């Protein structure tokens, strides 16, 4: 009946989302720039919990140390005036031309060292503002051609970079953790660590893996045609879902950054179901772009719809799981047996169990239907509010 | 000039590849079944090194222990007569109806225990035949709908299954290692561990991770639109490329299993370049299907073309890397600098280096071109044999 | 409140849909075959209007003329007993091995002539049973390799085949029309006439184009990543939507044939909105497969869900369009102006209109927002039943 | 041995290709702007035949009639100095913010009239410069959401626009033809007329269809996963290939605009084979972007590689078709029979031919292999220059 967000729902937005001016690779900006202070005030009025930023969203590139203290001071006063928080920050290592072949894995060694110094400068600012997560999206780490990048040497350089950042925050005593954001392509023809799985595997080779997790994005995994709730489950299973970027995507094409709930609606339902039933307690961060067709009233409408659709889906997924008819269908489909160990009795007792092989009636087991279609139609009816 | 394979090139084929009868989801078989003994003899004549099998390719399902010893004896005599080896084996946990919801992660616990016993029985046979790698492709582990599979519980069951198989081979003293083969979809709507990255990350949570690697397949990663040479580089970087399945795929669609070299030809070039320059020494295994348009002469022609195209690409990639003009272009594109540590001087010296930030001339660095297009055209000229 | 289908909703199902035994390219059948008579009775009980068939679903291949009259007689008695109709029929030119390189565009001329005779025999039966539409899905017309098929010669053969079928029905005086069903791939690597657009363009070169339309399928166009409601609008605009196949598909991958409403739910909403507002009056035909996880109770559950989801979406799209708040938002987004001619005043008056160029204020026009995000959130709220 | 282009090879380039400054949706320009006069001179030195332009590439938007005559005069003097021609021109209806919801199908009627006047002004200039083809790429005609665009009304507006342009060139007596360029998405979420087929079908509903053809682009059709040589064959079959845009694309993702020959190399081979064997005589136009990693030496290297790869592939496809071994394999695969009419004897003689049905031996026909794998390996050997 009521889908009004409050700061306790932990909804957050990047400054670059509502602040996107509408420039795309075929067209000029359609909106004027927004002052960060205005975005903070506007988002607070809509019920958001907080904002996030890249260094260059908040402090224009090439700013003097004095212009920098001014930009931060103004920002901090808007945070104090509104009660908004800053739970995550990140570095822009993709817009300036010096990063055209990457930041941490640029072929030029001087660019790699510059990228690390630009990053470290912003981790200190993030800690000052109270961020608990520092995201890294290596949007330019990759290649358009095969010979341009030796990927084993580039992974050595990427490991070296994250290892030095871990050393830095530990030597400084900071309580901040890192989250790597995978994306398969765009703007490079192929990007390194293209999916949540490749990022998870990479983290296990860092020197201090407990400091690093993932920041998956809905549309990124869908650009590889993957099931985003399945990848989030794997990240939760590994203990590494540190943050999450929510938006919508219609399939395998350029990154559309639609508002959350747009794109694949059923996948959004199953995602909310999983985050709420696993008790994910981090921010619900929207990394989206209001389409360039819109004026500023459409920007705020689009941001409000992100939060509204999360809260509708949350109510429908909770109704689904609480429905005794669904709980019976889950048992009929043997979800309860999936959660039981296959062989708590141990290897030797499995080997000696004739009911597991010699005397197993495979034709009788094969004839049992799984009853998944009736379960899925109950899930559809709940999503559409069609229960009777 | 000569592209004739010999058993030293380590080319291997599954019995199910040349033995595929042509049944697809819309049509009946177009070829008669082949006897395994005939395939071994035919493949040996073409210059192959060895063959691989699923348990049910070699021993028809529901065979008595006596019919089983007969099937194996005949097979072993063809191996002895030809000099062919058996470097890898695997289990069929996908064809029989009992596996319709999976083997290791089936919701029904009795099916999960049966899948493990069927697997263990075939590991013993594989060891008897001298296989060094045991592959697992969980083709039915997955779902068509969101509520049918809790993925955290399914990963617990998958970990449990691989952990028990590791216990078994260690308690038996066997020198065989496991390779997990990822695939993103087909025949399930989404398959668990869909890419090389998700498999690599999963392995790091097994109790004895050193026993497990990956068996990536060209067409599988391309069904997610990913760069297969990049994923192989990541697997090599992690020390986990235990085996590899070679074939061709035209993009994101059903798994075509074309012969190797078909599909994305430039990706095949960069793959061969990487395997030969990293010194991969395992089998070059072809997991492909001769199209159902072909008769048996076209089957053998298709198998021969797999090996021929590998050896042409091997010669062109070696000519590329040996060309002094290419070696100069690699330096011009700073591939030599990519291989140097970013900061061997350490964190504190990076922080105190003004040339890395305060005094870094970003506009001069940004203006340097990377010269990647001339390098890539040298690579194209070498691939096409157009050097002058 | 009520989503119970009746025969007036015109829901139809192919015999091969609920009758699919579950054989996929990696696994054996999981269900027994269904007798056509049982499917007709079962579907009638669920509220369906009618059934469709391929020749070989109803009469097993290689049946004697006498076994054939028997199969038809039994079928006709089930139709009479239930009131079910047969609005469409089609030919199987894809399952038997003789069709491995196609029916109408097979390279072998004798196969092409056989395909036409098999087709003509079944058009006569379809007319006898009262079908008004004859569908053609050229599932084997295509190629896996470039040199195997000269596509201009194959389109000449396809045109020749459809032209002879048009001559046949006109010389016989039959009132039946043809509908070509496009698909981009599977089971051939690329299929000719891969999308609704390529089929529409081809029809305009037939000798009697008024006899031919399209039979688009939801999942087929989504296998090319296309917007299915947009392609249906183009077909309606051309006067050629003769029939439609409804199902669900999760993106670009093998053809999943999920029940309608599954897959891309928002696209299903916009499709129903368009069919009901354009007054499409043909059958709502479901071409889907109950997943092979299911037993026969899950088959009927899946078929019922096809109809249920159509009727829920129909009610939500009608509520959307009738909502005065939506009608105001449509005007705010200038959908009313889109429907007005750009230049009913004619070319010369446009050329002399200074307000159209010399004096057009482009900056003022560019600043107007289109208000599409608020319209789309109204559409989301209606779909989810969240209006307040 | 020699792959040096000359103006007789008819290679052409858009000003916006080599002139692309490197701005992408995540980053700033990496190259300075090029003066059109410099590009003409540079391209002439490389062996190009001519250049193409959008109105706004040549005359900056908002130019006075006097600044406009100056820009044209300078350009014309570079054309005269170099011998370069201008065979095609087009309109930019996508960059300025006023076109954010489209040009010809914008919801706002005043924008639609402005788009037509901007177009007509540039057709006159194109004719003055001697262009024979006028291209239209409706990059902003489309939508991100379902309710924003009624597609039947938008196709009425698109037809109205092209019909008025046809009236204009006929009333002026101009000898120029139009070519519509389809693209499936980007920058709109879905673009109207998304593929060559949808454009071909649309043209048949214009009032003077003989004035309109298509301008297909390699990467555009591959963004829908379609076979570009098959779509070009259909366009040639319909008599509508008026122009062609050549580039490379790695699969279904954002439009990469790689140089021709990059991306799918085998598809480039089959495309060149078809254009040269069908005797396409229009321009070979490159619509590509040198990657933003490159400096100006890499721009010219990338442009040269476009032409080089066309000429290598042309030589390999001509060697393929001329090889007597290939000509025998084409007969073995019955390509000669594909080109023969199925039933030149007519419908009645087909119906009375018992050898076409009653007495057709389907099992003997089904057993004949098509020999396509050996043909395809001959095509691979020719492409790689590996014939022996
Ligand atoms: O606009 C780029 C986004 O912002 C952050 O860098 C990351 O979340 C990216 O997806
Ligand atoms: O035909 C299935 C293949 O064989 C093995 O199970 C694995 O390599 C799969 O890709
Ligand atoms: O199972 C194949 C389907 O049945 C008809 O041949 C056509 O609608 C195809 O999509
Ligand atoms: O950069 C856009 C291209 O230029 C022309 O407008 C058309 O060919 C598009 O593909
Ligand atoms: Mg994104
Ligand atoms: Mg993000
Ligand atoms: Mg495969
Ligand atoms: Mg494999
Ligand atoms: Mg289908
Ligand atoms: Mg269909
Ligand atoms: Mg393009
Ligand atoms: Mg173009």
């Amino acid at each position: 009946m009521n889908y009004q967000p409050t700061p306790e729902d932990r909804f957050t937005f990047g400054l670059w989302t509502v602040g996107w001016q509408g420039r795309d690779p075929f067209g000029d900006a359609t909106r004027r720039a927004l002052d960060p202070v205005e975005s903070v005030r506007r988002l607070a009025e809509l019920g958001a919990h907080g904002v996030t930023f890249h260094d260059d969203d908040l402090i224009p590139f090439g700013s003097s140390d004095s212009e920098r203290e001014e930009h931060v001071k103004r920002f901090r006063q808007a945070l104090d005036d509104t009660g908004m928080k800053v739970p995550m920050a990140t570095t822009n290592l993709f817009t300036h031309p010096v990063f055209k072949d990457g930041g941490f894995t640029a072929n030029d060694r001087d660019v790699r060292r510059y990228a690390l110094r630009k990053t470290i400068r912003n981790i200190d600012l993030a800690v000052e503002l109270g961020a608990e997560t520092y995201v890294a999206w290596g949007g330019r780490e990759g290649a358009e051609s095969g010979g341009a990048k030796d990927v084993r040497d580039a992974l050595d350089r990427m490991k070296e970079a994250f290892d030095l950042l871990g050393e830095y925050v530990t030597s400084q005593g900071y309580d901040i953790r890192f989250a790597i954001e995978p994306k398969p392509n765009e703007p490079r023809g192929d990007i390194l660590l293209p999916t949540v799985g490749h990022a998870l595997a990479f983290i296990e080779r860092l020197e201090r893996p407990e400091l690093y997790g993932v920041n998956p994005e809905v549309g990124h995994e869908q650009m590889a045609g993957l099931n985003f709730p399945h990848g989030i489950a794997q990240a939760l299973w590994a203990g590494k879902l540190f943050h999450i970027d929510l938006n919508g995507q219609n399939g395998i094409k350029y990154d559309q950054d639609l508002r959350f709930g747009a794109g694949d609606l059923r996948a959004a339902f199953w995602l909310v179901d999983l985050l709420e039933s696993a008790g994910y307690s981090g921010p619900r961060h929207f990394d989206f772009k209001p389409p360039r067709t819109e004026d500023f009233d459409g920007v705020w409408a689009s941001a409000a719809g992100c939060m509204r659709n999360y809260l509708i889906l949350k109510e429908r997924a909770a109704a689904f799981r609480a429905d005794p008819e669904v709980q019976e269908a889950l048992r009929a489909s043997r979800l309860d047996e999936l959660a039981r160990p296959t062989a708590a009795d141990g290897l030797q007792a499995l080997l000696d169990d004739r009911s597991a092989f010699e005397e197993f009636d495979v034709d009788a087991a094969a004839a049992r239907g799984m009853a998944f279609e009736r379960l899925d139609q109950l899930a559809m009816d709940h999503l559409l509010g069609a229960r009777g």
